DNA sequence: CCGACGACGCATCAGC
DNA sequence: GCTGATGCG
DNA sequence: GTCGG
């Protein structure tokens, strides 16, 4: 549905969501508003009243009332007020820095630190993650065109294979589903020597190599199984440099790899459905394993999984291409 | 009425 | 110093 | 804030 249909309503609900998360620290209200915004955004009719919207799942009495106020007046008094509230709008803004969450944003604003300029003047008050989030503030808010994601994938797969040709690497997320753009890069990594029953350095050796070839530029966090950092494609001598991009790399045991690839490929709606179907078939699926459920509901040992298809076969579902996992 | 609403890796804090 | 809690994503 | 046991 065109954004002109209910974009006013959905924009209002998304703004209310952000204030719940970042200012009121009410995460379940943030998700309530997002859920409302999503079901309205997919509604293929320009809404005429709150009662109409309340028929939708996730829209209740309070949001119906707000929609009535918005349709009648073109705005929402409470949103107008918080928008111009210097403290609340500054707290909400600062959480756009990666590493600054609601608690840090509140603490900063409490001591007069309200803008990117104020953060730049107060480096010693920022931790390592927050300094990187500030350094790449604008780059991190840009989307990644699919052509750049392919070039990024070219580098990851080549360097991974270079370290050890027995590594297996898969770039998941919307990109694997075919998306024309991405917000970041999610790489899932495994190695036949790493199973749930049985090296460190498996992840470090890959991160190191990507740093040696100057693809990974910064690290946000790094442990034995999860890396979160920054990468950047090489710029042709003489062309504008590519923005810096967020990349995550996860090391997963081989016997849990394809469960992980399935989960992190998504979509979220699709996983909810598959997990719903799996239950009504006698199986429980999480990001790690698929396990059978006994007649009293006791989950048994995880079942062998050697491919994505294996998971579909267990639950009597035809294999769906990532391209067809929108829901 | 009133609890669920995602679990978890990593960085860093709070407490001992 | 070690252990658990909290923040963040 | 919404849903539902
Ligand atoms: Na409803
Ligand atoms: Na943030």
């Amino acid at each position: 549905p065109q954004e002109t249909l209910n974009g006013g309503i959905t924009d209002m609900l998304t703004e209310l969501a952000n204030f719940e998360k970042n200012v009121s620290q009410a995460i379940h209200k943030y998700n309530a508003y997002r859920k409302a915004a999503s079901v309205i955004a997919k509604y293929p009719h320009k809404i005429k009243s709150g009662a109409e919207a309340k028929k939708l799942p996730g829209v209740g009495t309070k949001i119906a009332e707000k929609i009535d106020e918005f349709l009648a007046t073109g705005k929402l008094r409470k949103l107008e007020k918080i928008r111009q509230d210097d403290t609340s709008s500054s707290i909400n803004f600062l959480t756009r820095v990666s590493g600054i969450g609601p608690s840090a944003a509140r603490k900063f604003v409490d001591e007069g630190i309200k803008t990117l300029e104020d953060l730049r003047k107060n480096e010693d008050k920022l931790n390592h993650h927050q300094r990187i989030g500030l350094k790449y503030f604008g780059d991190f808010e840009k989307r990644i065109p699919r052509e750049e994601m392919l070039q990024m994938q070219d580098i990851v797969l080549n360097e991974v294979k270079k370290v050890d040709s027995e590594y297996i690497a898969t770039v998941c997320g919307s990109f694997r589903r075919g998306a024309e753009s991405s917000g970041d890069m999610d790489v899932l990594l495994t190695h036949p020597s790493f199973t749930s029953e049985s090296q460190p350095k498996l992840l470090h050796q890959v991160v190191e190599q990507l740093q040696k070839v100057h693809f990974i530029t910064d690290t946000l966090s790094k442990g034995e199984t999860k890396f979160m950092g920054v990468c950047q494609l090489p710029s042709k001598n003489d062309e504008k440099e590519y923005p810096h991009r967020r990349i995550d790399i996860r090391l997963i045991p081989k016997d849990q790899y394809y469960c992980g690839v399935l989960y992190f490929t998504g979509s979220d709606i699709f996983n909810k459905n598959m997990r719903a179907h799996a239950l009504e078939k006698g199986f429980t699926i999480n990001e790690y394993t698929i396990r059978p459920l006994g007649v009293t509901g006791v989950a048994g040992e995880p079942l062998p999984v050697d491919s994505e298809k294996d998971i579909f076969d267990y639950i009597q579902w035809k294999y769906r291409e990532p391209k067809d996992r929108s829901e």
